[PDB]
């Protein structure tokens, strides 16, 4: 699991029948200090997330059950918006 | 999943049969400025990308599910033709030029 | 699995009903000589850790805390207690 | 899934029975201009590729196993392999 | 599987349910040569190991399936206690040494 | 899946139950192409190769399907004996 921020969107609308019509965001990894991975990625999201908001990512299988089911053809899904990040009472990050 | 280039084609007339008619793309991934990257691949296709167009790519055991099932001997496939990519509050790619 | 340090917590009220009733934690990774190493990294927590505890790892999302770390002896030596 | 050059054979005879029935391969991966990539790999044939053939390789009974032999290859508008 | 020296151990008094009552074994891993390299870890232990003692270590999915099922939450676990390690046709391990 | 050189041997009299009575043989896994190299290992053997001898190796849950079933408590396996490797005709390894 990791922290992603959602720096766009991607448009398909030619595009597999299992993915619904649930949008698909193009993600960039951080640390969990906000530090970019330079890793992009394309997450599906089903919850809701506006470009500049960061994320929690799921990869692999549970990216597949955290979309619907195993039938799910993605590798990469947004399971979480993040509120805020502390670190013993300091608050590096806070969605706005 | 990952955007990619199709940059090209592999014709295998002798092929797993698991592999279906499907078509076999040359693909190269592409990084956050809208580029290229080094990174290349081969990956499956029954959605009907062709050459110069931009698709997206699912892996692993997702690619397998996406293709047909975990019957399928493949660890990339694309999942989609990419209309357009919007990132940063810029167009970085668009099919209509 | 690996031991690490909690340095603080992730909030995410809006959440994936699977990942619900869970904790998300920030954890610094602990080397071998039970020094905080730099790299920093998130955890799911179920067990209830709060920062400063120390807690062990296992990897496969990928980091879950499996305990929360009374004591480690290491070469002889106790290089960390509750 | 990636391309390869099949540089050789492995032999076997002592072996698991549950891979009896396969061909074991010596394989140099292709870069995407059509070169050897030097790293060399070792990938199950159960199609039956000779040496010199190029092939593809799908990586998921261990990791490297033929699922086709190629017969060309076309890249930005170029043919970069021909059987 | 790899060799690994058993270093230390960890307690846990508040844990997993699924790591029971076993042991919580610092691992640092073993070279060719027969030295301890880098490489550390926590490993878990049913079979008894004490501190200063060769393990045998396996990790991953086999991990789980070795100390339980894939109900374990583990991603390390020692197979067995070494009695001693001979390579290249020299004794580089024994446990009366 | 993998070439290796058995190098030696370990000895374990504890040891885990479904690990049955199987030789624990030292591995070194071989460089491209022709000489080993610094990857070590220990695998599983139930097919009786001996020291110096060129295997095949299987790792993972194939690791455990290949020394019996998903029950046994292996990430390493040889699962074959190498008698030769030719490369474009040239017999660069041969079994003694
Ligand atoms: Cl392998």
């Amino acid at each position: 699991m990791k922290l992603a921020v959602v720096t766009g969107q991607i448009v398909c609308t030619v595009r597999h029948h299992g993915l619904a019509h649930d949008k698909l965001l193009m993600v960039e990894m951080i640390d969990p200090q906000g530090n970019p991975d330079g890793q992009c990625a394309v997450a599906i999201d089903n919850i809701g997330a506006g470009t500049g908001e960061w994320v929690l990512l799921v990869s692999g299988s549970s990216a597949r059950q955290a979309h619907k089911s195993e039938t799910s053809p993605v590798d990469l899904c947004v399971i979480g918006i993040v509120d805020e990040v502390v670190s013993g009472g300091q608050v590096i990050f806070h969605k706005l």
